[PDB]
């Protein structure tokens, strides 16, 4: 089998992108943000706080004939951006694309943090990283491309995010026409249960590339591209006027600049991010200080692939017995 959905950015600056997801029979169909960066499947639901309600849809499991409370278990995360959800558990069907999964653990959230409720684009999350960082207590549950994999023509998935654009996550086969020149692979590190993988080094704009091994996770679930602090500073040192505000919460830049484009390699392969990816806008608005699309992973333990990065490559997620990743451009 296979499956192929649209996946579309939620506003004018793909702070994060949705893709509708079938839960139950009949259908019931949320907006869902895949994230290849943590591995749990919840939603708003009918279970919901009230007030941490706003705007989003909400999954009902009464009204699906296919929904099964699992018995005793509960799950509760809390995301690198500090954000946080929790609630029990139901098992029900749930395609993507056209890909069915029955059985699968759709965890209803009870509580949600403000950042979530906040956000009236976002029905829920489906995770995309290994199903070892699944938080279902006391049975831990497998994420939806685990429960799909052996029906798939081929294990994998992939991620082709758009730039201010929609773009695509297929299931189970590799779009040939969807990248230009080869798909290079790379080694992942499953240790963390993240898709964790060494990239061989970087170049700011036209500069020379450096040769340098930055350990991170492709993490379609984070924005930005965050990378060591050394990394970083050399990145914005080429855009005047550009600096580290702690009040803002990072690397802010002026309007008004043209932002040089960041390679990154995966083996012997570049990737070329351009300037205007990098750009997140004004800090509020109306102003003349923009937020940068890169910013230091310094204190988040781990540098992180993000939305930044994927977006200006063909992802390919595979998940064979050793998994690996592979980049294209396109």
């Amino acid at each position: 089998s296979t499956g192929s959905a649209t996946t579309t950015p939620i506003d004018s600056l793909d702070d994060a992108y949705i893709t509708p997801v079938q839960i139950g029979t009949p259908a019931q169909t949320l907006n869902l943000d895949f994230d290849t960066g943590s591995s749990d499947l919840w939603v708003f639901s009918s279970e919901t706080t009230a007030s941490e309600v706003d705007g989003q849809t909400i999954y009902t499991p009464s009204k699906s004939t296919t929904a099964k409370l699992l018995s005793g278990a509960t799950w509760s995360i809390s995301y690198g951006d500090g954000s946080s959800s929790s609630g029990d558990v139901y098992t029900d069907t749930v395609s993507v694309g056209g890909l069915t999964v029955t059985g699968q653990a759709v965890e209803s959230a009870k509580k949600v943090s403000s950042s979530f409720t906040e956000d009236s684009t976002i029905d829920g999350l489906l995770g995309l990283a290994f199903s070892t960082l699944n938080t279902v207590s006391p049975t831990q549950q497998k994420t939806f491309f685990d429960n799909a994999k052996a029906s798939l023509d081929s294990p994998v998935f992939t991620a082709d995010l758009g730039y201010h654009a929609p773009g695509t996550y297929n299931f189970g086969f590799i779009d040939t026409t969807a990248y230009t020149g080869s798909i290079t692979y790379t080694a992942v590190s499953t240790k963390q249960g993240f898709w964790e993988w060494t990239s061989t080094g970087y170049a700011v704009g036209s500069g020379t590339f450096k040769s340098t091994s930055i350990d991170g996770i492709a993490d379609t679930g984070t924005t930005l591209l965050y990378l060591p602090a050394t990394v970083v500073s050399a990145y914005w040192a080429q855009v005047s006027g550009a600096k580290s505000s702690s009040s803002v919460g990072g690397y802010v830049f002026p309007c008004s600049a043209t932002l040089p484009s960041f390679t990154f390699g995966v083996g012997s392969a570049r990737i070329v991010i351009p300037g205007d990816y990098i750009d997140f806008g004004p800090i509020s608005t109306g102003s003349s200080s923009c937020f940068g699309g890169i910013q230091s992973s310094a204190g988040i333990g781990i540098n992180i692939f993000g939305d930044v990065a994927l977006k200006a490559a063909f992802v390919v997620f595979n998940g064979a017995t050793t998994p690996t990743l592979g980049f294209a451009s396109k």
